[PDB]
């Protein structure tokens, strides 16, 4: 796991394509090591698990 906090610009992969996109965190859910993310202009939100983020240089 990396520290993460709300608010934080991250990437992850969107499970609908398997590709990296840009994302903000919205929520996290310590108890759960999960989150949800928003693909940054994408329109959407994702659960991911904490241990999946990807540093916000990867797109």
């Amino acid at each position: 796991l990396q520290q993460w906090k709300v608010g934080d610009k991250c990437s992850a992969i969107w499970s609908e394509d398997g590709c990296i996109y840009p994302a903000t965190i919205a929520s996290i859910d310590f108890k759960r090591e999960t989150c949800v993310v928003v693909y940054t202009g994408y329109g959407n939100r994702e659960e991911q698990n904490l241990s999946d983020l990807l540093s916000p240089i990867c797109e």
